[PDB]
């Protein structure tokens, strides 16, 4: 309830580009969001932006697990975005996305690797926004913002 939207993303991939356009569009519709774990359960909608290096951040991966928990236990709405990554690669941790993931997992416990793999497989099959299926970033973000606005009614 405190926030409409919790956005989860790798800042190095999207902060100054794709995400700047999305947040501007959300602001124009008076959709609130937190500014960059505790805040996730305080948010009605999680927007997960999967990009090439999402999997290089344990911060992002741990956010995803929490988002998964909020989806399961608090009826958090979750919207995946695929930003130059293959959705099945995210879902199955294969391809470039997988290799970054595996690289990241080397220094990490097998249980949180499992928890990560599960949250990725669960969020990656959710209905969302795959940039290859839209005519532009601007068109996709426009539909996503109106989607998010409808979701604040509920």
């Amino acid at each position: 309830r405190r926030y409409d939207v919790f956005p989860s993303f790798r800042g190095e991939d999207v902060r100054d580009s794709f995400l700047s356009h999305l947040l501007k569009e959300l602001r124009g519709k008076a959709i609130t969001f937190i500014d960059d774990l505790s805040a996730i359960k305080e948010s009605r909608i999680a927007i997960v932006i999967f990009s090439k290096n999402y999997a290089s951040s344990t911060w992002c991966l741990n956010e995803l697990v929490e988002i998964h928990k909020c989806y399961t236990n608090l009826n958090q709405m979750v919207i995946p975005i695929f930003f130059h990554v293959d959705a099945s690669e995210v879902k199955k941790q294969t391809g470039e996305f997988g290799k970054v993931f595996e690289e990241t997992c080397k220094a990490k416990s097998e249980d949180e690797k499992q928890s990560w793999k599960q949250a990725l497989a669960a969020v990656a099959v959710m209905a969302g926004y795959d940039l290859r299926k839209w005519p532009s970033e601007a068109a996709m973000i426009e539909e996503l913002a109106e989607d998010v606005l409808r979701k604040t009614m509920t």
